[PDB]
């Protein structure tokens, strides 16, 4: 079965940096594109990051580019996110996913069980 285990991420003041860490399991990890998402409490999830099988191609949402850095360990099956810079508008709880094999739309997704960033004082 596919599995994917969110870990790190947490609490952190204003200004300051967490590494969001995704263990998978089940697949064969390179053959797949990666993402994180974030859902804000009242608001859509929301794509955050995405990585391409190899790690060749990335892509970043416009409010977190240069903040935030998506990468994978091929050898490790991990996806991490490195976030520095983090700011109130960051608080969520974030999921990664695997993107499903081409041509599947994103109903074929597997997530993560999600894990909270908290900004805060």
């Amino acid at each position: 079965q596919v599995q994917l285990v969110e870990s790190g991420g947490g609490l952190v003041q204003p200004g300051g940096s967490l590494r969001l860490s995704c263990a998978a399991s089940g697949f064969t990890f390179s053959s797949y594109a990666m993402s994180w998402f974030r859902q804000a409490p009242g608001k859509e999830r929301e794509i955050v990051s995405a990585v391409s099988g190899s790690g060749g191609s990335t892509y970043y949402a416009d409010s977190v580019r240069g903040r935030f850095t998506i990468s994978r360990d091929n050898s490790k099956n991990t996806l991490y996110l490195q976030m520095n810079s983090l700011r109130a508008e960051d608080t969520a709880v974030y999921y990664c996913a695997r993107e499903p094999r081409i041509p599947r739309p994103p109903s074929f997704d597997y997530w993560g069980q999600g894990t909270l960033v908290t900004v805060s004082s």
